[PDB]
């Protein structure tokens, strides 16, 4: 039924992705900082190929961060641009979540600490419980510098997910499993985005805002 | 009486107004100190005068250390101005009232997540129509939290409850995502003014 | 008749204007563009009662200056321009600092300099030419040292905008100086006007910063 | 006119009023959300009505992260229930005002102490009456400060000057132990007022 | 009968041109993006759209600047992979001269004194007179403040032109011509006629030698 | 698989070969890279005795380094792929220290580091399973407030500015610049996992 355009240029991956007609399309490169450059060409190819006009898009999901002051803000900036000439709402997801879902999707892991490489030697971190097929915080998102890091689990078997956990050495808990390269990927916002969706948890272009924590 | 309740003492943005009619407004975004005053002026019109008002409730706490600051100078500033009292009003009392008003919950062992790997507790119980304390508020980590009642049908809400695995006790159902709402605050305020609990703007301070 | 819309977000200073039915309407407000830049345009096509759909063209300060302020206005204006189907005029921020310094003082040369990080200025000189400002050389990003206009030992000039904070630093100063200029859009607009008039304008994914 | 000023953006707590009368009132103490108000109705009265009051000035920072939270959400309240205007100035621009008024230094590089081993940055250079921003602020390591003059004769203003021996360039003379003041505020608010730079209470907001 | 390709990056201008029996095609884009991107496609869609295959080119000929120093470093990457991979020489050809090649086309003048803004109040110079067809330099190039600049003809007897950014010092130039365009960039279709030229004398080197571009 | 890979990064100018399972290198330190980088890879090219269309891939440096050096490298390369239609490899000059400096100083983990005008371009790399990977991301940064994420290694031309890092490694080459032969080495694994663009698409940091 509905149709759903997810981007995210929140860390080195630009990624976007469309949801229509249940298929899901998807459009992942890893560049550096070359997202503005980047980001509409890659919306208007998805577009194309799928054959999907912009005017049959519900709604535009983007990554909120955390991630890249300036990447972040260049997927807030097009995504406003777009919903407020469009008329239609956005969802705000958080990037920990994003990398939470995918590592669900990639490894089946249920229980993800994601974690996020920050700028000053800290770095951002969310830990992710799947429940009804969607990855949903548990506790708080924060940036911290990788000692005083912590989980909210016990015994329990939990994924590392991040570009955060380079820092592994340097944090309290290991998992029994982890990946550090892993970034935000377009196709698992969709996912988010669509529970989302699915609540009515969309909001006005004015309100396509990045988080600070 | 017309009284005005203000919280930002969470992700959540929440004002919130009661001549006899009673209404809300309710935003969930991380700040505070750009849409709080908006939000004030937005209800004040679409309902009523502010030198009306006869006091201004707020959450003192627990929760964003900087959050629950800015909501309190806010309240500070604008009872001084006004010359009205305050009602001072526990951040986790209102969720009690929330999980109340929301699903039926008469026992309420409310949860705020807090710095530091740790938990704000608050336990309430119903009482008439109000959700009450039961012992004292504390910061505490997961583990040695601890409830009032015998293990009886008791509710778990807020961001707490994160951790609930790393706790010693679980309740029957519970809710991991409730924030406090300033339509649960201005019921607890009802009852806070009806027994004469204003304080002069000064003393309105967060909890330590 | 011609449409335009014009963004900035380039420094400090959040402004948007528009050009409609040979009518000029601008807000400015000095103050993170990113809650505000798409309110105020909201505002002020409501004030001037037009609609987004009739706009031909939407002009924005492709920089330079703040490093992801200039971001957050090309992000809009790609955004915006794409889902309407418009091309997009790409305005120096330094040119519109011209412009504004002729619209407010007269001034036909104008040395604008903005600071940029680092301990260096944006520079950028520019010269009535029918009514434009126009740029006479290069844009540049200097020491405050190493700046030169391209005119000769004072015809007057002016220097506009917050890199003349240096310009004790600087080897030559002109007799007037603004140094609390900022770029405004009722001139990024006076600009675009010209550029669409030339035919300018280009695709929306072609809305991008400089780099100098 | 009548001018109010207020300022928590440091240590120190102070506020300031000016009919053509001007008076000070200033106390270095970390508890600020406590002794403002205070400050504020001691200041009125031993002087003149609070809806007397046309405008009030802020410290909008930068500086303590909440401190100056706390006195743009008092400065919030105040102005939007008297239906008042606001008048934002720099705290680094304070510095410059009051290292003019005690030490009659004309060119002067504020610096503020800031998280993360860095400093708050910016030189003021005195135009008419008043100190004016040559350039802009910035959060700066302190090895990479610099100033807009050649090195002629300025002075160093502020706790950031405790990084002195880390910066590339030291004034003649400085002060690090320089913190905003109210009394400067208000003289800085003058010039501004005077401008018509007044500002609806919601627009005060902290700078970034 | 012979086929050259030619490209221009050393400016906001992006252009490519392709000579193919005697027909001259070209495209001229100006735009902010990094020339990295943007070159290779053109140089794809001009060859696609010419029915011309990359292997059926005989010499490639760039703009060697002077100019933006990023812009032109690219150009002479690109030209010198394309060239060592085929196996083809390459033409290196001045920027000042091209804008004399395209005044000469657009505006009809035989005398040009072309300069382009350069960095720290210096202007690039060079000075050009039509000989068949061809702008020919006289005498040398140079990188000279404003003041310095001179031209080979009468100043004023002489009928000639001013083209390129350097143009914005005219006020601190000695003379100044009668028309100037200070906003006149290089173009590919001009550079490639003049790679004509320059081919036909024999000129040309292979992508392995030094390269006559000094930056 | 036949990988040709070129590094002008710095000021070093380096080209390498991986035919038939074999890797040749040619090293020169010249500070004339847009002269001396075509020569180097036929001079290597004759020397294994492999012609240009064999190559499957070209992998390169790109950057952080020298802006000049990096350009036409990175320009270089395009147009070799271009014409040959051929994928193109892009790896970090970053990386490409820490697996010099595993290769040459058998160094577990490397904290790789290249000047820039005040700053320094800073990466942290660690092995795993003969790839010296990234650890965080890449920065550019003031020395002074250079990170690490953890018997470490320091590698590049920014450890010249080694004083307040403020932490001193174990042991340091301040001299130590890319070498393509370890540029090759990471090419293969990138290649390995799929990793080649369009010549199109080759760009710098
Ligand atoms: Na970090
Ligand atoms: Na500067
Ligand atoms: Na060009
Ligand atoms: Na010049």
């Amino acid at each position: 039924m509905s149709t759903l355009l997810a981007l995210d240029t929140s860390t080195e991956a630009c990624s976007v992705a469309l949801l229509h007609e249940g298929r899901a399309l998807s459009h992942y490169e890893v560049i550096p900082r070359l997202h503005a450059q980047r980001l509409l060409p890659m919306v208007r190819d998805l577009l194309d190929e799928a054959g999907v006009a912009l005017s049959a898009v519900d709604a535009i999901a983007f990554g909120r961060g955390p991630g890249a002051f300036t990447g972040v803000r260049i997927a807030i900036g097009v995504v406003q641009g777009l919903a407020f000439a469009l008329q239609r709402p956005v969802l705000a997801v958080s990037d920990l979540a994003i990398l939470a879902q995918r590592a669900y999707r990639e490894q089946g892991a249920e229980r993800v600490a994601a974690a996020i490489d920050a700028r000053m030697d800290e770095v951002y971190w969310g830990c992710y419980q799947l429940q009804q097929g969607e990855m949903r915080l548990a506790g708080s998102e924060a940036v911290l510098p990788p000692e005083r890091v912590a989980v909210p689990w016990d015994a329990a078997d939990w994924f590392g997910a991040g570009t955060g956990w380079g820092y592994v050495e340097r944090m309290p808990q290991r998992p029994v499993a982890l990946d550090a390269s892993l970034l935000p990927h377009a196709e698992d916002l969709l996912s988010l985005a669509g529970f989302a969706w699915a609540r009515g948890e969309g909001v006005e272009a004015e309100q396509a805002l990045p988080v600070y924590l």
